[PDB]
């Protein structure tokens, strides 16, 4: 369920979500061999982040939760404390994404997955 997190990265970023699905070699399901750039970067901390939320017993692929952005920053709720805990994952790569900006370019997204080569730099 990809709803909130899209919506929260096209508030941070002025790009559609879908600019950051197949984006380089971690940005969308799974992910492997080395980060192409530092918003593919924010995606291998945000797998890693999942990770750690599936590791704890919640289920952050399906977790639902609430979320504002006002000029003091991303503010996130929820009933549960694994809602919250998949709002803060996906808050920091959602500021990871636009604090990147600057290097974000277009050439990776809908990156060849063949084209990912090098280690797996571990969580
Ligand atoms: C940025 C991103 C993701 C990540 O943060 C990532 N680390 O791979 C992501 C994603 O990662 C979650 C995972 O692989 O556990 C799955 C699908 C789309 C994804 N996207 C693109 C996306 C995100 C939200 C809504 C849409 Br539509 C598209
Ligand atoms: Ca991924």
């Amino acid at each position: 369920n990809l709803v909130q997190f899209g919506v929260m990265i096209e508030k941070m970023t002025g790009k559609s979500a879908l600019q950051y699905n197949d984006y380089g070699c971690y940005c969308g399901i799974g992910g492997s061999h080395w980060p192409v750039d530092q918003t593919d970067w924010c995606c291998h901390a945000h797998d890693c982040c999942y990770g750690r939320l599936e590791k704890l017993g919640c289920e952050p692929k399906l977790e639902k939760y609430l979320f504002s952005v006002s000029e003091r920053g991303i503010f996130c709720a929820g009933r549960t404390t694994c809602q919250r805990l998949t709002c803060e994952c996906d808050k920091r790569a959602a500021l990871c994404f636009r604090r990147n900006l600057g290097t974000y370019n277009r050439k990776y997204a809908h990156y060849p997955n063949k084209l990912c080569t090098g280690p797996t730099p571990p969580c």
